[PDB]
């Protein structure tokens, strides 16, 4: 339907940040970040606060400023989007609105592990009732969860702010069910290794992690797939899987920034008390760089 | 085996109220299926059949009727996989004997068979039977879930050419194509058949196939040959087929419609639910609406 927010399409890079040793964010590198992304990797948008290892337990402080260097960085060069959700809902609304009065035009969020569909309902729509904002939801609307219902999807969907979904679970059974029932709604992949399958259901784009490094040729698989060079898509999602495969076992974030500083970006290493990386993986990260992005 | 590529319906049996198979029935869904559905192929005695609801004698009859009305005019798949390998190779050898060219076995199921039986049980089928054969792996039924390196030990015997892949995991199915590009992959999953068609896929088998295999060639055939656009509008229209076909009963839908379209389906086995009123009334409705 001509209703639909189809400027938002495209891929979405889940922004990696960087950390000093000291546990804060490293300001320098986090712009070096967004500037890979979007002169190298040329991505369509940056996907900004995503749920992760190092990202959970930090202070709404230190998410507050990594929402304000990322959009005064990124101006209005490529769409944004800002994942506000993983805490209590009035903490959400308050990140919700500092992050729209910042200027970002739409929200995401998916909902803490505490769960009946109700409460997953009031927890989407109080944010956009009370930021005036859009929204995107997770098909799984928390972690130890299964992708929602047919029909929870069009509770959620009946509001007129709550434009797509990001779509965590490679159910492409659902996922196409989904198309078709809102063609005028969003919908998002979130499985880089999936791209080309979800590309010929008619997704809108893709929100991943590995898009940091790996951009170019995952906007080449959603390009051909649409233009009618679906054997050129193949060997390149072959190709990018092989890649995948082998940051997936070497550890896939610290993998990540360990690739982004062989391309010369300031990412550090992964923060907290989290596993360090080891000799070999180091050695995995190199190999995979040069026979992959180098 | 390049010969075996398409689209293969799981093909259905017809069964009398006692459970004995009917084959002037049985022969009516093999025509329909060839000279109708247009099928590339005929998977003989899979889930599909109720094959595990039913007697090693009556899985022989039925692998007898069914080469025996089809001939040579499309290509023919056994399956013959069971908990009891014994029967697995007397099944194996008999339709061997018969003509078929083609085994397929399901995973050993209900006992937790480790990776090295399950591999002695499909190396064995195969020695015992000189016959070609097809991985049948569908965890949602088997819980047997098959990795990427325990695939590559099953394909390194030549005569284990290929994968019947049931599993939504298209991660899983990527991988296995990129890594196998000499072996067969259909497809399991009739309601994502386009998704699998883009990853490679070699052809498909499917139970709704016996009743939508139009539909199924061009989605097919479509997606191969740079019409992804029409393709998925075609799986559009055949998964609102296939959601009904779902919500009200699948074996019992997909033969009720075959009796709409004048195939006498039969059946289903004991202890399988006997169709509804409201059942049959729905199954007239997605007649009308997708197949008339």
């Amino acid at each position: 339907l001509y209703k639909k927010a189809g400027f938002m399409k495209g891929i979405y890079s889940a922004l990696m940040v960087p950390y000093n040793e000291d546990g804060s964010i490293n300001e320098k590198g986090l712009r070096e970040i967004i500037r890979y992304n979007i002169d190298k990797m040329k991505v369509d948008g940056l996907y900004v606060g995503g749920s992760t290892g190092e990202n959970f337990m930090i202070s709404t402080e230190e998410k507050k400023r990594v929402f304000e260097i990322a959009i005064d960085e990124a101006k209005d060069s490529v769409n944004l989007i800002a994942q506000v959700g993983s805490i209590n809902l009035n903490e959400a609304v308050e990140l919700g609105k500092y992050v729209t009065k910042l200027g970002y035009k739409c929200l995401s969020a998916v909902t803490p592990f505490y769960f009946d569909f109700s409460e997953i309902k009031d927890y989407y729509e109080t944010i956009v009732r009370e930021t005036g904002n859009y929204m995107i939801i997770y098909s799984i609307p928390f972690l130890t969860g299964v992708n929602m219902s047919l029909s929870q999807f069009g509770e959620l969907f009946e509001n007129e702010k709550i434009i797509g979904v990001k779509f965590t679970a490679g159910d492409f059974y659902l996922l196409e069910r989904v198309r078709k029932a809102f063609p005028d709604k969003l919908i998002f992949a979130g499985f880089d290794e999936m791209l080309l399958p979800a590309t010929v259901l008619g997704v809108d784009g893709a929100i991943g992690s590995t898009y940091n490094i790996n951009g170019i040729r995952a906007k080449q698989i959603f390009e051909l797939a649409k233009n009618s060079k679906i054997d050129e898509a193949l060997k390149i999602q072959h190709t990018t899987n092989d890649l995948i495969e082998g940051i997936l076992s070497n550890g896939l974030y610290q993998t990540i920034k360990e690739i982004l500083k062989l391309e010369g970006v300031d990412a550090g290493y992964c923060r907290k008390p989290m596993k360090k990386i080891s000799q070999k993986q180091i050695e995995f990260a190199k190999e995979l760089h040069k026979k992959f992005l180098k």
